[PDB]
């Protein structure tokens, strides 16, 4: 299949695995061919949410629910006082139940914003009442069992439907992503709303010159502390933060500010909550009549959750239609697929362990059903929205995960650089400054496939396990509580931490990939850590908030990390270095603790030494001429000591002959000399003497 793939041009080591890729591509073409034959193709098949769930047509309301294991089924709700006797559904030969309910005096039989459930029985058992799988909203009562949830028919009148005003922005040259969770986005540890987030937080994201918002925890999840990772109602906007119309307002406002918006797609697993989610449909049937595999294959041991059978036709309808639903109905510009490592392998990456050996990537442990779903998904999404960005969350480093389906790849645009936050946490927790290796830093940042695109980030929320301390807090710890006044000179510990927080974020951005990501609050060095109420912390909720008050006051020093973050993104907007394939690390000086490198058109000098200033430190560069400061972390506006001269011309000298590297300086054909105070990072640009002076 069939027979040379363009991926093999890129990475001829893939040809050893031709048999694997022949089978995968055959499975994909055959699944796509069947969807064309039986469902009118991928664009038609992924409009399932107009067929399943509750849809109002002229004069009547139809509801369909796939439940082959049910033997009788009815629709119940406030609209029939929870008695389904006059609302029995009919079952077709595929186990799809349907009912059509005429309007009552010209009005829909099921009022907008009223509660509903699917009622079914089998085996002569009692009625079981569950939430329709394609419900678009669900709310909890909070009359003890603190639940269960109810499904809510959502069909707002004209006065209450959000109508999008703004077009989607163009795809940027590189994504600079602000990742967020709306419920913990408020000052106080109460659940914040989509409207609050849209009005209070989107402006800050745009002020810091991000161009993309990654919105976590959108799909409904009855367990708040799951951070949106255990999904119950895949078509429903999480109700604790507002309604579907509130989310549409938020996405439209982001677009109005020039920001793209991606949603987290959690199609790697489903919540095991029986009353509230899709696990309610499992009554012990064979996997062909379930959303899920059975036995071990249907259970994720680490996430304590259920695992989809991606070969099942109704599950492909469900998941592909869910992608179209979020894109088309809420105007998203793309998505991140969370937990792709679990999808790619039958062992889910649970006990491993990827060494980069290709045998680990392509073997009987590779889950072809899951890869076929992802290829159909990426073919579909880029056909609906050719400028979409779809990110994969994959720790394994699977080759060709981020090459187009039409080349033989899985079709993602970018993957996350999941190994970089681990390195900084180990360094910050376990290594005295003098033992940090400049070469190990560079290797971690630069260790990637250059034929595929990477989003780098220095730190993250940690919620796939339990949140850890932020970089700032790992640097400064309890001194952040009493040592952040801008009135008083900072202690040595606070001066160290502010300077390294800026340096660690900026080297990560400039060397770590082709896109950048920042989670909400870390751009200003928010202290402490993120955690949600659970047994392990005695049900503490004081950490599920963001203390904007810290960055909004000019009397503290958070404003300085924030100003640097704004300037580092503006620098990328100006020079476009994330989209440059020029990346040359010219000096990893271990004794002096200096790293010099070029990315794009800029020369970067990082002095991680605790106390030494290098005067006249020679740095290699490509083009001769006159260089000046482009961004300097020592500037007073970024809380530094203002030691670097922004007006100073740095003239180059020639270093041997271009392409005779032994005659060059650190393999570079010119050099210039800089001032490099301790714990600073400065990027320099070449003056265009035809256009500047």
């Amino acid at each position: 299949e069939v027979d040379h793939l363009p991926i093999y041009d890129l990475d001829p080591k893939l040809e050893e695995f031709k048999d694997h890729f022949n089978y995968r591509i055959k499975r994909y073409l055959d699944q796509k061919c069947l969807i064309e034959k039986h469902e009118g193709g991928l664009e038609e098949f992924s409009k399932g949410y107009l067929k399943f769930g509750i849809n109002t047509v002229d004069g009547a309301t139809i509801y369909r629910e796939w439940a082959p294991a049910a033997q009788e089924a009815q629709l119940i709700g406030e609209f029939n006082n929870w008695n389904g006797a006059k609302h029995k559904m009919e079952k077709d030969k595929f186990g799809i139940w349907s009912i059509k309910i005429s309007h009552v005096n010209g009005k829909p039989a099921i009022p907008h914003n009223s509660k509903v459930k699917f009622r079914f029985r089998h085996g002569g058992g009692a009625w079981v009442d569950r939430i329709p799988a394609w419900i678009r909203y669900a709310t909890f009562d909070a009359s003890k069992f603190g639940a269960p949830y109810d499904g809510v028919h959502w069909d707002p009148p004209a006065c209450e439907r959000y109508v999008f005003k703004h077009p989607r922005p163009p795809k940027p040259d590189a994504p600079r992503i602000y990742e967020a969770h709306v419920g913990m986005s408020g000052e106080e540890p109460e659940v914040s709303t989509y409207r609050e987030f849209a009005d209070n937080v989107l402006p800050r994201i745009r002020a810091n010159n991000y161009n993309t918002v990654q919105l976590m925890a959108i799909m409904e999840h009855s367990y708040y502390a799951s951070f949106g990772y255990h999904v119950t109602n895949f078509f429903a906007v999480s109700s604790r933060s507002g309604t579907p119309e509130d989310l549409k307002y938020l996405v439209d406002k982001a677009h109005s500010l020039g920001l793209r918006v991606l949603m987290d797609v959690v199609h790697s697993h489903a919540s095991n909550n029986v009353t509230d989610g899709l696990n309610g449909y499992d009554v012990g049937q064979n996997t062909h009549e379930s959303y899920f595999h059975t036995g071990d294959r249907g259970y994720h041991k680490l996430w304590d959750s259920r695992l989809f059978n991606y070969a099942n036709w109704e599950v492909l309808r469900f998941l592909l239609s869910n992608l179209r639903y979020w894109m088309d109905e809420f105007m998203f510009d793309g998505f991140r697929f969370d937990g792709v490592t679990s999808m790619l392998y039958h062992h889910h990456g649970i006990n491993k362990g990827f060494t980069g050996n290709y045998k680990e990537y392509f073997s009987l442990d590779t889950d072809v059903d899951a890869i076929v779903y992802m290829m159909l998904a990426n073919h579909l999404m880029h056909k609906l929205l050719p400028e979409a960005t779809i990110v994969a969350e994959d720790v394994s480093g699977m080759p060709v995960l981020c090459r187009p389906v039409d080349e033989g790849g899985v079709g993602f645009d970018f993957r996350l650089a999941m190994a970089i936050p681990d390195r900084w946490i180990d360094y910050l927790k376990n290594k005295e400054d003098r033992k940090w290796s400049m070469s190990e830093i560079v290797q971690t940042l630069t260790n990637r496939r250059y034929t595929e695109k990477c989003i780098a980030y220095a730190e993250s929320h940690d919620q796939s396990i339990v949140g850890d301390k932020t970089i700032a807090f790992l640097l400064m710890d309890k001194e952040m509580y009493t040592g952040m006044s801008d009135l008083q000179p900072a202690s040595p510990t606070i001066n160290r931490g502010i300077a390294l927080q800026k340096m660690i974020h900026f080297i990560t951005m400039a060397l770590g990939g082709d896109g950048y990501l920042n989670f909400m609050g870390n751009e200003f060095g928010h202290p402490e850590w993120i955690d949600f109420p659970r047994e392990g912390n005695n049900w503490s909720y004081d950490k599920c908030r963001r203390q904007w008050s810290l960055v909004d006051t000019d009397h503290l020093r958070y404003k300085y990390m924030n100003a640097f973050d704004q300037a580092m993104n503006a620098l990328e907007e100006e020079f476009s270095f994330l989209s440059s394939s020029k990346q040359i690390v010219s000096d990893m000086n271990e004794k002096d603790k200096v790293i010099v490198f070029e990315r794009g058109d800029l020369v970067f000098v990082f002095n991680f030494h605790p106390n030494k200033t290098y005067k006249g430190y020679k740095v290699g560069c490509d083009l001769p001429g006159k260089y000046r400061v482009a961004l300097d972390s020592d500037a007073l506006v970024f809380g530094g000591h203002g030691r670097v001269g922004h007006d100073v011309d740095h003239f180059t000298s020639p270093e041997g002959m271009p392409g005779v590297p032994e005659t060059n300086f650190n393999n570079r054909p010119n050099s210039f000399k800089v001032l490099s105070p301790p714990r600073t990072c400065v990027a320099y640009y070449r003056v265009d003497e035809d256009r500047e002076e």
